[PDB]
């Protein structure tokens, strides 16, 4: 019996590769018509998938960058359990592979890194465990705070005692209308069957607070250059993250964009931010790209 | 500002009831076009709502009985915060002043009750807080026995815990593929809008458990006679709670019904299931009406 | 089998009366040689027991008061697993009833209520119950305020889910050394075979919390005449409720004295201090009684 | 301010060792009067401490063995805090320490361990580390098996709880007459101001299931000589334990001799019971030195 995707697509049949723990991940490949000037990885958030960012890849295809992807352990077309994982690193270990092996077919190519809410940690932890290596980090609201409303001290204590007592244990609900202000996609997204909207499991959401954790000692080393996208209603990822972002990043090369009333899913939020977005990106990874 | 339901609908434009706790309940009837023999109220079960039995009730209403139903408070269009009620006799208190207001103004005539899961657990504690009052009763996969898989004396001392603690906590998932073998209907089930599905929060799934526990002490006093339908792969109620009914149950009118392999919403499964099921109640009630 | 106490001698032999759920108090006495001219119960706190008040009992009693106890459930030489009770209202009703008892033989006499920790909560609930029954009040660094160290609101509420899951469960330990800050006494203490030093319960530390609450409820409504002893060294009662009790207290006849660097047991404590207090309580009861 | 034991001696004073973590163990030697024919470490058990086995300890140097020991971390006069260590294997750590100094002074001579019950548990463990390097093992009521009644799976789920939560947590309260039937015994027990009898803590209890879990693994590999003394009556170590102890260890050389209704403290029990331990220790250690 071939392997065969949570959604019983044989995996000879579509793009992937196979990771340290021999499961299967979905990939996904934007290469432009010539040679690429430069190499960049989307890193996408919990319970959506890769093919959420279709759209932003083939403007960075436009650029002439060789844009790829994988569904992260747990997510779309991607083997395991949905929405959990050993241990949180196993995103970042994953990542590196992926970036790995195709740095070894476009050698001496530089590579950036795009992020989105978990997305974004994993991009951080990525290049905080190999300084110097990445060119530059595209952050879309990244997670790096812990919800000052859905989880303090106090929760994240009785999270940590739920994970002993029931882990395998799912949560819920988060109300899809958070996410962004643009109501069609708000429906696009409830409509995606690739991702996963089965609330937020204990053991899951403990290894999410690992990562946030993991983010903050790693910051006092984060040197890469990046572009910062953040909007002042984010109420999965606080923008008083994005702040102290700015603020204990080392990086020399850093920029902050805010979007004034704009959800968490930037890139799929109201035209105008959207539009905004997307062109910012351009013009900051156009820049460091030659 | 004139009341309006969760959906936005104001209450002065739809049939509606305000129950003992002021709080406002979209209400539903099928009215045959003569007098009626006899009245039935049709109880829903957790998630769902009344709209759900249009057909159910059609058929009813063909046979000459005035069928009436109501959604439970934070359920449907009906008022309260989603799937949360003060205590579980809320539910059998508003079904009692549905049930004497509409016998107000059918005087004589008899009362049945149809319930399905939770609305099940319904029925059976209004008629035994009410024994010789009701005519019939008819039961589509009733709750009465916690999830031997879901609710161990383990997990229900973990689920008081966190009512203490974590009591506004929200749980989850549950797989819709669950309720019926019928593909067509589990869409239809996601797609309906009034319907909840956003995982059983804590602090009701407490209610839940005092229901069942309610619903074991009133069983050796229900004398009421009914309809007992359910399906042998019910995941949510297990069908030892139906035996278990046939059994403990002190009636004199008792019928069971299994339905080999069959799913939750019996009145919702495949065709053949559907078909005995409405056929099944058509009988079981004619025979007790004139 | 007669009844006997816990440390095996018969009830029949011994001063007693038996409690509302027919359980057998052991009681003391110290009756002047003459009428006297008023009555006082004396109610000791946790663990200890009727007998640690032998010379103060002797020096109301020497002031022609008749002095009555007895030991609370589960204490000293009364009935009942140790340390545990249903209700923490069952101390008071059984003061009550003591009280109740001793003013039928002796018609007409005012009735003073002297109370050290636990005790003095449950005298303030006695009086409280009672409004313009007794005539005084002599309190003895008082329960009532929840330790500020031991018992915060995260402590509390662990304990409410200890009660739950692990209520017979016992605690512990207390230092005997924040007692008092002479010696003798400490060993005096740690000798006592009648007092109990096995660590607070779990249900019993959740009734001494519940008669925290009800003595700040009862506060606005306390107008008996009190005297207040307190120590600035209270690691059990902080002195904090003290000042709180001043403050809260209706009473028109209330009077605090503080012992700069004493401990708990203020009766069993320095000379100098406990000098002052068998002095001071004299004085106290002498001017309100004739 | 040299260093002191806590019951402020200072440790230049007595015969003492500092252990890895820089802690002062309090040490204890019965030097025989000659040339020793073998060595002997006592590991005491919990609360309890070294002194303890001076009549023990005089009967083997009475055998020209030389007896040695010191009271385990937190625990008599040895420094650290009362009944608590990061980790189980801290004990055997230290033991080995003792052990390897006093081999260095007396080198090519053999080397038996004394144990009782948290004492046994430390002894099998240091033994399980050094396999074939000690000649023999003296187990008297050993931890080997977790409380059937003070620790079931859901006891431990709950203290692992409490580990997270309140790890500080002291617990209690233990009844001195489970110990030993001989009174006198247990009176001496709960006079010994060396001894700890302030209830087991929370951080502690998870360590001692950690020794047990430990000894578990270990027995399949234990190969030591032993003799194993326990009585049917013991409620902290279950018979039950000795008998598996004596069917899962490997050891070639294994004796148990069980002692009808006898308590814990075997050596310290009723003179028939004590007699003969110290009979058989006698001639169990004599038959395995020359
Ligand atoms: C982006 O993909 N996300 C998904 C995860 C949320 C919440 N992360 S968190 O605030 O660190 C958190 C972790 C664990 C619990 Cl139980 C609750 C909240 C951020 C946006
Ligand atoms: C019908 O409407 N339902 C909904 C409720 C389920 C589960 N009820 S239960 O098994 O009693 C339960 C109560 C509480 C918890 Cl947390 C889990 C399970 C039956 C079908
Ligand atoms: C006087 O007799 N006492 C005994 C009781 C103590 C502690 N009472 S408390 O601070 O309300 C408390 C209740 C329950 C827990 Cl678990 C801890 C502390 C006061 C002096
Ligand atoms: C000998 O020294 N002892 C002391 C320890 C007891 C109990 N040990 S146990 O049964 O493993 C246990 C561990 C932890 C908890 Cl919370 C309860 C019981 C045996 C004799």
């Amino acid at each position: 019996s071939p392997r065969r995707t949570p959604q019983s697509i044989p995996y000879q049949d579509l793009p992937h590769l196979v990771n340290a723990d021999g499961q299967y991940l979905f990939c996904r490949y934007w290469k432009p018509t010539g040679t690429p000037k430069a190499l960049i990885f989307v890193s996408h958030g919990a319970g959506e998938h890769s093919g959420r960012y279709e759209e932003l890849a083939r403007m960075l295809m436009g650029l002439d960058l060789l844009v790829f992807a994988h569904d992260h352990v747990g997510h779309g077309q991607s083997e395991g359990e949905r929405m959990v994982v050993s241990d949180f690193h196993v995103f970042v270990r994953d990542v590196l592979q992926h970036v790995d092996s195709m740095q070894k077919d476009y050698p001496g190519l530089p590579v950036f890194l795009l992020g989105h809410s978990m997305g974004g940690a994993i991009a951080i932890l990525t290049a905080a465990e190999r300084p110097g290596h990445f060119a530059g980090m595209v952050l879309i609201s990244p997670l790096v705070l812990a919800n000052p409303e859905s989880a303090t001290t106090f929760k994240v204590l009785a999270a940590k005692v739920l994970n002993l007592v029931l882990p395998n244990l799912s949560l819920g609900p988060i109300d899809s209308s958070v996410l962004s202000r643009n109501k069609t996609e708000v429906d696009i997204y409830n409509s995606d069957p690739l991702i996963c909207r089965a609330g937020l499991k204990v053991c899951f959401g403990i290894q999410l607070l690992n990562a946030v954790s993991r983010v903050e000692r790693a910051l006092p080393k984060l040197t890469v250059p990046f572009l910062l996208l953040q909007g002042s209603a984010d109420r999965l990822c606080d923008s008083k993250g994005a702040y102290l972002l700015m603020e204990l990043a080392k990086s020399q090369d850093k920029t902050l964009k805010i979007y004034e009333g704009a959800y968490h899913v930037l890139h799929k939020e109201l035209p105008e931010v959207t539009n905004s977005v997307f062109h910012e990106i351009n013009m900051w990874v156009s820049q460091r790209t030659a």
